[PDB]
C-alpha cells in the first residue's frame, strides 16, 4: 500500500521462537531523541591544568548525533528464555540480525511565560545512517549506559555520540583526527517513513557454556601406575650419617603430584585479594595504589577487569580480587561511593579447573644454581605469559553483560577474546546514527552571512525493533546423576524476582552466569 | 599507517559505564577512619578506572640512553648493561629486539 | 486519538494524528483468562450509549499478602501486536467448538 | 458453568488494547533513567461484533 | 515416549529441579563406598507452570 | 601485587619489566624503511609464533 | 631476526653424587606450578635443552 | 571533476602540502571550543613540478 500519515509504518514485535538448534528472539522498544549540543560540534578536553591527574587527560569532540546500543543481552532475552538457554545448551553463537525503525513522530515544544506546550510538526525530518565500512571511530564495546531497557514497557532516551583522539596534555597533536558526520550519505525520514536493514555475523566459535567435570591435573587413571620415573630422593635416610644420593619411583595412586602431565594451566597476571569481610581487610585506602595496573605511553592505566581467572579457591568466596571481577549495581544503587550491599558481584569459580586463581602465584621456579657448596633457592612467578601446551577458558558472559566487541584493526593480535567477555569480531554490527534536522527560526530581513544560531526547540520519538537469530549447540552427555540447574527460589517472598515492584520499577535481584551443564576434559 | 586513536581511550567521553570498580577501601572525613568498601561508575571524570577490552603488546625492557651526552651516566656500560639473551651457554645481544615505542 | 492538557484552571483537547494504539488477541490462550467472572463493563445494551473500556489485571498464587515461588508474572508488550493509527482497521474471525445446544 | 452458559475448551480469544506512551520533552543532558513524563492522552473509536 | 512441548510466555524464571550445589561426602544417585546404588530422594513430576 | 594483604599486613606491589604474550593483546609490527630489508626467510621449525 | 623459544627454569642436578648439594631438596626445590589451591610438580615441563 | 594525472620521472622527493606535526591547542580545520569552524590558512593549488 501507499504509506502516509494515516497508516502505521510497522507492527509491534517482541517475541521469541525455538526451532531445533535455532532460536530467534526479536524485540521492540520506544525511544525518544532530544537535540544535543544545540547542533554544534564541540571540542572537549581535560588536563592537569585543571584538577585532572595526568592519567585522565583527554581530547575529543561531542557531536550532536546519537546512536543505538543493543549490545547487552537483557535487551534480547527475557529471564525465562535465558533460563531455557543455559539449562539445555552447551554453546551458541549469533548468525544474522535484522533492524527496523518506524512510526516516527516529531514534536516542537515552546516556552511561553512560565508554561510549556507541545504540538505535532509534520514536515520536519530526521537523519539516519549506518556505517557498513567502519569508517568512524567505533564507540560501542565499552558497555556504556543507555542500552535498550530490559523491561519492554520502558521508554528510553538515546545517548549522545562522541569520541576521543590522540592527546598530549589537554592539547592535541598532528595526527589528531576530526570528523564531520553530515559528510556521509544518510537517508532522511518524515513521519511517513520506515528504515530497515539486515546484517550477518562472521563465523565465530560458539561461546562455551559449561563447567569441566574434571580438573586439568587429575586426568590420570587413579588405579594404574605410570612407567615414567621422577627424582624422588636426593639424600640417604635412616642412617646416622646421611649423604646425597639419587633415587626414583614410579608415579602412582599414592602420590599423584609427581606424575607426568601433558598440559599446563592458562596464563596468570596476579591481582590483590580483597575480603568481603571488612575487618579482615587491611585498614587503609590502598585501592588505587595497590591496584594492579599497566603502563602505556607514559600514562598509567588500571586493568579492568583483566584476563579471565578463578575468582577464589575452595570456600574462599568471601574473598575476591581487587578489579578482577565484574560488578553490577542493584536497582537504584547510589552512583558514587556505593556500599557493598547495593552491588552484585560475579563469581568465576566454575573455571577453577583450567585456570589459575587470580589471587595467587602461577608457579615456582629455582632462582640459583645448586652445588655441593651451595644451597638451592626458589622463586615465585606472579605474572606468567603464554607457553606451549597451555589451555584456558574465556571469561563468562552474563544476562546484563555485553554481547560483542569490535576487534581493533592491527598488525596482529593473540586469541581475540574480549576481556569483558563476548564475541570478538572483525566486523561488528554497524553502529547506527540519528539526529534531528535543524530547522531555523525566523531569519532577519537584511542579509547576513553569519550562520543562524536560533532554532525551534524540537524532539522526536518513535519505535525501534531488532531481530537476532541465535544458533545453538545441543548438549549430548551420558552423565548419570542429576545436573546442577538454575532455578528460582521455592520459598515465599514479599515480591517476585524479575517482576515489577510496588511502584513498577523493574529490577533484577541477581546476575546470571552462563555456565551450568558439565562436560569432560 | 598510524592509529588516530589510542588503545585505552576508545571509550565514549560523554557517557558513563554501568560497571563498578572498587574506589574506596577506607572511610574518610571522620576523626577515626576504618576500612570499608565503596564503588563508583566509570565516567568522563575518571577514565583510568573504566573497564577495557584489550591489552598492549608484549614488552621486554631496554635501557634508556640520551642523545644528550651529559645526561647519560659517565662510564662505558654498553655491553655490560646491554639487554641480552642467553643461548647454548653463549651470550647474545638482542638486536634490535621486538617492536616497541622508541620514546614517550 | 486526542491529547488533552491542563493549563491554569482550564482544559483543552485536540486531534493528535501520528499517535498509535496497540491491539492483539491471544489465540493460544497464553495469558491468564480473566473473562467469565461477569465483571462490569460489557457493551451497553442500549446502542446509543458510549462506554469506558475496563482495565486489565490478574491474580496469582498468594501466601498472606506475600507471594510464593510458583507465582508467575507477565509482560503484555512481549507479544506480537498490530499497531494502528487513525487510518487503520482491525478485524478477525473465530469459530466455536461443537457444544451441545442450550436447552430452553 | 455454574453461572450458566456454554463451557468451552477454547473460548473466544480475549482482546487487548493500549495507548502507545508518547514521551514529553526529554532533557538535553543524557540520563539513563526511563522517562516518567508523558502527554496526557486518550483515544476513542468504533467496535462491531457479529455472531451467528 | 511421546512428548508435549511447553509453550509459555511467563516472564520470570521458573522453578527447576536441580542437584545440590554444596559439597557432599558422596554424590547423589551414585554408588556408595561398597557399590550399593541408592536414591537419596524421590522426584516429583510437576515443576513447570501453566495457567487455569 | 607481590604479597597478600590482611588486617595485619600491608599490601605490596611489583614491577614487570618483561611480559610475555597474554590473551587479548594487540600489537604492531616494526616499521620498514627505504633502506631496510624487504623480507627474511622464516626458519623451518616445529613451530613459531607470529612470524614477523 | 628471531628469538629462542620460551623458557621456564629448572634446577640443575648432577649425575655425580658428590657434586650435588648434600640434602634432600627434591620436593622443596622442585619446580612446581600452583593450581586451585593445590600444588603440582611440572612433569616434565616444556621442551628444552637438557644441558649445554 | 575530470583529472589530469601526473607522470614525471623526477628522482628526488617532491614538495607536498602537509599538516604541522608539532602539537597544538586545537586542530586545524576543526571546530573550536564553541563549534565555530575556521580555516587557519588558505591553500594554494600548485605543488608538483613540471619542466618547461
Amino acid at each position: 500500500g501507499a504509506d502516509g500519515v494515516g497508516s502505521s509504518s510497522g507492527n509491534w514485535h517482541c517475541d521469541s521462537t525455538w526451532l531445533g538448534d535455532r532460536v530467534i528472539t526479536t524485540s521492540t522498544r520506544t525511544w525518544a531523541l532530544p537535540t544535543y549540543n544545540n547542533h554544534l560540534y564541540k571540542q572537549i578536553s581535560n588536563g592537569t591544568s585543571g584538577g585532572a591527574t595526568n592519567d585522565n587527560t583527554y581530547f575529543g569532540y561531542s557531536t550532536p548525533w546519537g546512536y543505538f546500543d543493543f549490545n547487552r543481552f537483557h535487551c534480547h532475552f527475557s529471564p525465562r528464555d535465558w533460563q531455557r538457554l543455559i539449562n539445555n545448551n552447551w554453546g551458541f553463537r549469533p548468525k544474522r540480525l535484522s533492524f527496523k525503525l518506524f512510526n516516527i513522530q516529531v514534536k516542537e515544544v515552546t516556552q511561553n511565560e512560565g508554561t510549556k506546550t507541545i504540538a505535532n510538526n509534520l514536515t520536519s525530518t530526521i537523519q539516519v545512517f549506518t556505517d557498513s565500512e567502519y569508517q568512524l571511530p567505533y564507540v560501542l564495546g565499552s558497555a556504556h549506559q543507555g542500552c535498550l531497557p530490559p523491561f519492554p514497557a520502558d521508554v528510553f532516551m538515546i545517548p549522545q555520540y562522541g569520541y576521543l583522539t590522540l592527546n598530549n596534555g589537554s592539547q592535541a597533536v598532528g595526527r589528531s583526527s576530526f570528523y564531520c558526520l553530515e559528510y556521509f550519505p544518510s537517508q532522511m525520514l518524515r513521519t511517513g517513513n520506515n528504515f530497515q536493514f539486515t546484517y550477518t555475523f562472521e563465523d565465530v566459535p560458539f561461546h562455551s557454556s559449561y563447567a569441566h567435570s574434571q580438573s586439568l591435573d587429575r586426568l590420570m587413571n587413579p588405579l594404574i601406575d605410570q612407567y615414567l620415573y621422577y627424582l624422588s630422593r636426593t639424600q640417604t635416610t635412616g642412617g646416622t650419617a646421611n649423604t646425597q644420593t639419587l633415587g626414583f619411583s614410579q608415579g602412582g595412586p599414592n602420590t599423584m603430584a609427581n606424575q607426568a602431565k601433558n598440559w599446563l594451566p592458562g596464563p596468570c597476571y596476579r591481582q590483590q585479594r580483597v575480603s568481603t569481610t571488612t575487618g579482615q581487610n587491611n585498614n587503609s585506602n590502598f585501592a588505587w595504589t595497590a591496584g594492579t595496573k599497566y603502563h602505556l605511553n607514559g600514562r598509567n592505566s588500571l586493568a579492568n577487569p583483566g584476563i579471565a581467572m578463578a575468582t577464589h579457591k575452595d570456600d574462599e568466596e568471601r574473598f575476591f580480587p581487587s578489579n578482577g571481577i565484574l560488578i553490577f549495581g542493584k536497582q537504584n544503587a547510589a552512583r558514587d561511593n556505593a556500599d557493598y550491599s547495593d552491588v552484585m558481584l560475579t563469581s568465576e569459580e566454575e573455571i577453577k579447573t583450567t585456570n589459575p586463581v587470580a589471587t595467587e602465584e602461577y608457579g615456582i621456579v629455582a632462582d640459583n644454581l645448586q652445588q655441593q657448596n651451595t644451597a638451592p633457592q626458589i622463586g615465585t612467578v606472579n605474572s606468567q605469559g603464554a607457553l606451549p601446551g597451555m589451555v584456558w577458558q574465556n571469561r563468562d558472559v552474563y544476562l546484563q553483560g555485553p554481547i560483542w566487541a569490535k576487534i581493533p584493526h592491527t598488525d596482529g593480535n593473540f586469541h581475540p577474546s574480549p576481556l569483558m567477555g563476548g564475541f570478538g569480531l572483525k566486523h561488528p554490527p554497524p553502529q547506527i546514527l540519528i539526529k534531528n534536522t535543524p530547522v531555523p527560526a525566523d531569519p532577519p530581513t537584511t542579509f547576513n552571512q553569519s550562520k543562524l544560531n536560533s532554532f525551534i526547540t524540537q524532539y522526536s520519538t518513535g519505535q525501534v525493533s531488532v531481530e537476532i537469530e541465535w544458533e545453538l549447540q545441543k548438549e549430548n552427555s551420558k552423565r548419570w546423576n542429576p545436573e546442577i540447574q538454575y532455578t528460582s527460589n521455592y520459598y515465599k517472598s514479599t515480591s517476585v524476582d524479575f517482576a515489577v515492584n510496588t511502584e513498577g520499577v523493574y529490577s533484577e535481584p541477581r546476575p546470571i552466569g552462563t555456565r551450568y551443564l558439565t562436560r569432560n576434559l
